[PDB]
């Protein structure tokens, strides 16, 4: 049911109306 042991996913960052960045925020769920 998860990508890999946690779940994680790719996060799209804005600074508030200026350039937007992403980086890979994985959190691990007990229910899997």
């Amino acid at each position: 049911s998860c990508p890999g042991e946690c779940n994680c996913h790719w996060e799209l960052f804005c600074e508030e109306g200026r350039l937007c960045t992403g980086y890979r925020h994985c959190v691990c769920p007990p229910s899997c």
